[PDB]
């Protein structure tokens, strides 16, 4: 139910953050 | 409940800990 | 009882973390 | 019992993390 | 059940984030 | 039992993360 | 059971993240 759903939303947000951090790394890189 | 009664706030705090990321993931792109 | 109380404490801590991540987002954005 | 105790320990650790993220925000802001 | 699954998804996302943070560190390094 | 133990392990890892974030804060401040 | 296992996986991932954040701190410090 709602708890599991919330944790899935959190997991999704952290994936988005991971993607942004990768983009920041790529922008610093050559 | 709170966490996402208690579990319920838990869902609230875990969901809200999810928004909070969407704004980081996002602040780092810009 | 004690279990419900512990989960309420957890929910509170996750809200504090959400607030800090919001602050981190704002500091990056500024 | 032990479960409630473990969740209290988890809540404490998350508060520590929230404090560290706030400190990271302050260091970026300064 | 669904709860365990959600936590597994969270664990996966955090590993991705850890990898991205490592990449950001490598890009800063030199 | 095993559940409480797992949550204690999770609490430990989150403390280590909080320590690293504190170190990141100190490195930015310096 | 599977829940405890999932939480153990989460704990491991957060340790990996702590290590990466430490590496990011080291790269900023250098």
């Amino acid at each position: 139910g709602e708890l599991a759903q919330s944790i899935k939303e959190l997991a999704k947000s952290i994936k988005e953050e991971a993607w942004s951090i990768k983009e920041l790394a790529q922008s610093i890189k050559g």
